[PDB]
């Protein structure tokens, strides 16, 4: 579990939405799995604008931050899960690492800011959903 909270902005995984995210739906993109939906008080995370290639992500399931390098946004084919059937994902990073269901919506961060939130993992790699491009993020 986890989000980020930009301004008026909740960011989830779009599988992770709940009732209420829907009924308050700003954006969303099934092929990045993410979810904007507004809310009633202000968030403090900024929003990262690099293209940085090192940072920081949060395992739940070690209860632990580690330093990692990941590559940058790409479309990915990923392997069927509880959520989606095998397909191509997008604005994509991958990195070298421990990650299980439960720890989507952990943080990834760098020097700038939020980057992006844990999607995807599996043999011994973690996937993270960009979130640097959606410049709209921090504007209005
Ligand atoms: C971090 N992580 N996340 C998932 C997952 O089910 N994500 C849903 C998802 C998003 N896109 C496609 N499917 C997972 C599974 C096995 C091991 C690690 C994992
Ligand atoms: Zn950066």
């Amino acid at each position: 579990s986890g989000a980020i909270y930009v301004g008026n902005y909740r960011v989830v995984n779009r599988h992770l939405a709940t009732h209420n995210d829907w009924a308050n739906l700003v954006w969303e993109d099934s092929s990045r799995d993410l979810l904007v939906s507004s809310t009633t008080a202000q968030g403090c995370d900024t929003i990262a604008r690099c293209d940085c290639q090192t940072g920081v992500y949060y395992c739940s399931s070690r209860r632990k931050h580690y330093p990692v390098s990941f590559s940058k946004p790409s479309l990915i084919f990923v392997e069927a899960s509880e959520y989606y059937p095998a397909r191509y994902q997008s604005h994509l990073m991958l990195a070298v690492g421990h990650s299980e269901p439960g720890d989507c919506g952990g943080i990834l961060r760098c020097q700038h800011g939020v980057v992006g939130i844990v999607s995807t993992g599996g043999n011994g790699l973690v996937g993270f959903a960009d979130v640097r491009d959606l410049l709209w993020l921090d504007e209005e």
